[PDB]
């Protein structure tokens, strides 16, 4: 059972990467026990950052490892192209899109044509990033059956959809992206790729520790804290709750977010940390 | 009732901008009597665009005419900040912005500081571009009556919301973005930002005068016939169908959309040629 | 131009209906110009009604008039067809129904055999109550187009939802239910089903016999009062709300609606009253 | 981990209810292992039915069982009162409802006092029926912590949404109704309330004994294959199907649905028997 981080992008407060922060960051997660970092995903601001910037994150991580799945998606196919050619000179996990997004009603080929050109180039395994709730757009298996799709990382809060990539494309690799359902996907897929990987990665790795032990109980009663949390960090932007808590949780500055997802002020900041004390007291009693 | 067109950005086949063509179509749009040019809005592909393809989009039809409003939206309010300032020293008739987007359960505080940072700066006449479909927010009056609003462009199929505006927030300009709603949004709201002005301006400003001229049967008529064109452009991508129709209605080329938004093939265009047919003639029969 | 009204059905606070009031109230409608009434719609609780009620509904109304449209649909369609098989027996202007509801995914085809068996037995003109809100379906012309329809009562916020049915249904008429749309429908369609004809009456009139007149900016200020009032009663039951609106601008009594549709308390009313007043001031100026 | 079956409602040909069909099933349910059954929920046509009818069901079920859960609600709270007072003198389980249903845009309040009266009168146990794709109205805690709920029976594909019950509301019971979520919820809630359990008892009582024994693999094979059974009715209308396939795998007959919930005519049957035959076989090789 494999846990993915979709790794923050630390920006400083002018609005640049700090890949020194990054790679940091990174190290942290892996000696923690996440398994593989995907790269530019939307808690990495992934839409947000230029063609350059998804590049520079890329080169960053490698430093750190190889286990890294390279989301390349943009409105313009040209520069997503131009990011394949750069990764297939890179020895890594694989290459992800999530499916266009912003423009309603495209006709479905659009979306199959889409990943279609990414596949004709890429030298590496194709991975899908599924998230409707983001795109306005779900990515049924009937277009994935004919692309070679070596994995799926499905934001999706019905974990049927998720089981159905299973059932209907042999051999596929998925992933759930919730947070709130990671007791479930450890329990079903072949992992998750949940944001909270970022400032509890004890946590998950524990559950899934547990759950290999068959100690379901002591992962659920983690499960129902983690969905406590959940419920909190919405209030504030999770997203940009996630960098707060990095600093609280793990112990080292990761910076802020980029606006439009703007960073919590000191006085949210702050409250953002009153509230969740208890649940950190309750975690780190179960998580040693 | 003034008439608002959302130019279309004409590429070439490697994806470039045609800035040649763009100034062809603006000045073919305004002798026939569109009011102002909505400029990079989705029928423009707004968000797909760069920060310099927005910028030469407003160079280039600066050349042509003043009455242009400037869409400058963007997942990075540094890169917003920089079309503002740009802006700022052009005689245009307003800038505006959609809300942020892809990004899921953004606090509603993240919308109105980013709004609130434009209008810091900005040195032009606020237009906010309202389009939950595509963004996944919706705008609501509680952030607008706090902002220095002078019009919203609201593309929503509820006429009853784009009519609250009018009532929430007076001498504010409204115009609906829907070309299904045009009659209606004649007869009641500022006008009309209306993607189907690109390839039957005619038809639009006929019914604006014929509306004027207290013909409504006749302006209905059109109205029914503009429903009929859309049902059939959804098949084939509407944004996409519309490069085609330009060329087909109006007798000059505008090129192609660049992918993700792909353009007709060869054998989709003559499939669209043949279904509008017999709404051409009828169109062309009422509008000559 | 035709303005519906979908009555109220009076009860008593036993929850029995006062068939008494109902053709006072009847009566009063049309006086104030009413042109027809729809008999056990939504805002005459049609679904919360046994089988008896609609018919006694019906029986009392046909005292009154004979431009009565008769609803009944019901989750048994032999209770459906006892109640056409009354109906036959009549002198109405129609019978209606709207789709099946509770049951999420059914079939379309369920959809079709159900009007279906409606028109088999039926000798009166066939009325669809489109209601997707409330049934959690839309029903679509191609459906439509094999049945004997006469006329659509369309409760949608999309306009050319409304207007697509009399484009693709020669010779049906339509009407829409939306109190919001009002002024755009009587400037398009065959006429309005409003809930707002119960209390407000001599208004809707008003707007109609005003776009007749071609004032049509007297008939769009109605219309933002209109809008405004709405707003208003969301917040205390809109169905609700009518019973005690109904005595207030009408002058008489008609009784409460039937829990779980609660009647609004004494302090609810108070509240409601001192709300709209304004509203109410506006409106009898612009109204005598 | 309770299996709890809805079970369906038999009727004959002419939409009367079959007592003595509706025994005999219930019977065959209980000798396989189902832990209770719930009378009158969406499975057996719950607002399709009288009061009498619901009434009837208990009744015949009373005599074959204790273990019912009696689901009471319709449009009527009178009705709904009369229910709840028939059956406060016989020896059930609980007594149950869904919320009030059709009418949109109905006050919070509402569901509120709906659910305060029933509690008020009933002395049995209450169980919260949760079914939001169906009624349009999801229950939150809000109002569930001021009644006397013991058990919640959530019809909902988001697992989180159920799970957050049993956080919230200490020691009330929690049960999800998707069949497609089984494995999930007995691995972490009370129990599951699933239509299949209808026509194949054996394999969910299966499931849950797998996993008693710590065989988790073997129960998500079975969930696969229910998975796949669930996707394959869907276009047949679920709980119409279901009465073809308790002949079918069961061998006895259990009649048909009642219109609208039309039943499956002679070919509809034979097809459904052939696209489901490859998938019985791996069930019965699997579960014997
Ligand atoms: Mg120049
Ligand atoms: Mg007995």
């Amino acid at each position: 059972m494999e846990i993915i981080s979709p790794i923050i992008t630390p920006f400083d407060k002018q609005g640049k990467v700090n890949v020194d922060a990054l790679k940091t960051h990174a190290k942290n997660l892996l000696e923690k026990g996440i398994d593989a970092i995907f790269v530019n995903g939307t808690t990495g601001l992934g839409p947000a950052l230029s063609k350059d910037e998804k590049r520079q994150n890329l080169n960053a991580l490698y430093d750190v490892t190889h286990k890294l799945i390279f989301q390349v998606g943009s409105l313009n196919l040209n520069d997503v192209m131009e990011l394949v050619k750069f990764s297939n000179e890179m020895d890594i996990l694989g290459v992800s899109s999530h499916s266009p997004y912003y423009f309603p009603r495209l006709p479905e080929k659009f979306l199959a044509k889409y990943y279609e050109e990414i596949a004709r180039i890429s030298s590496h395994s194709l991975y899908i990033y599924n998230y409707p709730a983001a795109t306005g757009y779900d990515i049924p298996p009937s277009i994935l059956k004919s692309l070679p799709v070596k994995g799926i990382k499905d934001t999706n809060q019905d974990l049927a959809h998720s089981l159905e990539y299973k059932l209907n494309l042999p051999g596929v690799k998925v992933y759930n992206g919730s947070n709130t359902l990671i007791y479930y996907s450890l329990l079903s897929l072949d992992g998750v790729v949940a944001s909270f990987t970022n400032f509890i990665p004890e946590v998950i790795v524990k559950q899934r520790d547990l759950i290999k032990q068959g100690k379901l109980d002591d992962a659920l009663r983690l499960q129902e804290l983690i969905n406590r949390l959940a419920d909190i960090l919405r209030k504030y932007g999770s997203i940009s709750a996630i960098y707060v808590l990095v600093n609280e949780f793990q112990g080292y500055d990761v910076g802020y977010p980029r606006p439009p997802i703007f960073p919590l002020t000191d006085e949210e900041a702050l409250s953002l940390k009153r509230e969740i004390e208890p649940l950190k007291r309750k975690i780190q009693e179960l998580v040693h």
